[PDB]
């Protein structure tokens, strides 16, 4: 049995499960409809539901509870996937969260590549939102550890929402990419995970945005990536990316972690650049 | 026959006392290259600063054969401004010295690297591409396929003139530590078919090298992984400070179907037009 929390608990008869969305962290994610989440008790809200797979262990359960328990503490923000409720009693654990219909930022940016289109201002606005979301998480003393476009979900209203916050190097993703390519060197070589190692990952995410879902270091294996980092190599400036925005990526990848910008600084600069970026191209 | 004596060609032959050897320039193809001074090449008493290619002391009868062949080919190919031309030779009574034009500003890659901002204008960069294409178009008309067209094999003269050099194993790297497979067309790299259209692809990689101001192609990418990129039909990212017309030209050179790539005559025509429309103000 799991303990009951009435602040969040939803009766199972108020949740109609739909088509699966795909595999998530610590379990699988399905589309659902929740009858009366707030008044109105008669309104349906389209939501996302995470539960365990049939092959899951007592360890996989504890992980899912822990993530839910953390979301309770972290609190609400527009640019994070928020908790909406849970079915913890009389059956399997269903963690009810916000639903993002346009998938992950990688897929979204890829699907909108030229032969719907995004202007330069729209791309800067994507970076702004992720930084706003990360700055909130940082204020809650939370370190993501895997900030990438794949872990940023886009809603129907093009709002960016950071997913699964708070590992073998030769383990690839579903799309066949290597997650080591997003890691700060100190996290990779010294296993030191800080808000400053997440800032390095935001630098890789920025590159991902301005390349419209480009794969970082294509054809580069793990042993060769270490060689690039040790040599102090940095990714080439994307085409259709300002010198101010490349300067920003390079600051995020400052060799010295203490010399990198913070998320509060990134939010400030990105706010200013959005305002000065034309929506005419 | 060439073991004891080489045949004489008086159209090119120079007396050895008319050549004063100087500081070595580096290792070249089929031998080594040294700086030299030739007393009266034309007509008389004037010294011309030249480049001299000869064999290393450890060279074989096969290495000699190769050097003679390159000289013999240069005799056939004829003169052009955008190629390293033959000036003469010492073939008799001592080791073979192949006397050629001298390019003081080194190779295009080093040239472009040394001139990176912390200068060459956009028009200067397009002019580099134009010259290489003019040089390759001349070589193509002479039924010659380079097989290793890269910035490293393009010499730049005192007067900034581009000159193609040494015009004809996958895990063999260069002196600067780069992999030459990163310049070859897929047909040359899988079916071993080397054509003028293969040199058009290598010109595509050279153009990328120019607009990245001596950028290293696919950094940290090994050979087996490069094949995977080519088979997947991956194409290098558009460089920063490179027009969409110039990137599309790179992409045209990088066409999977060799017959659908532009020829050097087309490249010369388009570049001629672009140089004229490119501002020297930036
Ligand atoms: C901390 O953030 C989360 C995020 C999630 C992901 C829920 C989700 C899926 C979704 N929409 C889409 C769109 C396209 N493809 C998918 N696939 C499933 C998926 C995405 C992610 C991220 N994890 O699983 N979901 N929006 N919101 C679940 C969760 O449960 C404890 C907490
Ligand atoms: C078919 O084209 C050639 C090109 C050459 C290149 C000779 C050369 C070198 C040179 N100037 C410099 C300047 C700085 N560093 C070097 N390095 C030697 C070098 C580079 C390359 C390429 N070949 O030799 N050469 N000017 N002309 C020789 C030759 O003799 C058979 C035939």
């Amino acid at each position: 049995e799991l303990p009951e929390d009435p602040r969040w608990e939803l009766p199972r008869d108020r949740l109609v499960l739909g088509k699966p969305l795909g595999e998530g962290a610590f379990g699988q994610v399905v589309l659902a409809e929740a009858i009366g989440l707030d008044d109105k008790p008669n309104r349906v809200t389209k939501v996302a539901v995470k539960m365990l797979k049939s092959d899951a262990t007592e360890k996989d359960l504890s992980d899912l509870i822990s993530e839910m328990e953390m979301m309770k503490m972290i609190g609400k923000h527009k640019n994070i996937i928020n908790l909406l409720g849970a079915c913890t009693q009389d059956g399997p654990l269903y963690v009810i969260v916000e639903y993002a219909s346009k998938g992950n930022l990688r897929e979204y940016l890829q699907a909108r590549r030229p032969p719907e289109q995004l202007s330069s201002k729209d791309l800067v606005s994507c970076a702004y939102q992720v930084a706003r979301g990360m700055e909130y998480l940082a204020s809650k003393k939370c370190i993501h550890r895997d900030l990438a476009a794949r872990n940023v979900l886009v809603t129907e209203d093009n709002v960016m929402k950071i997913a699964d916050f708070g590992i073998d190097y030769y383990k690839k993703t579903t799309n066949g990419r290597l997650p080591v390519k997003w890691m700060a060197p100190e996290a990779l070589f010294d296993r030191i995970y800080t808000h400053q190692s997440d800032v390095w990952s935001f630098g890789v995410l920025l590159w991902e945005i301005f390349t419209l879902g480009g794969s970082p270091y294509p054809g580069v294996p793990v042993e060769e990536l270490f060689k690039l980092l040790k040599e102090g190599h940095r990714m080439d400036k994307p085409s259709n990316c300002t010198n101010e925005l490349y300067m920003m990526m390079r600051d995020c990848w400052h060799a010295v972690p203490s010399q990198r910008p913070t998320f509060k600084q990134l939010v400030e600069d990105l706010d200013r650049i959005v305002a000065l970026t034309s929506n005419q191209e």
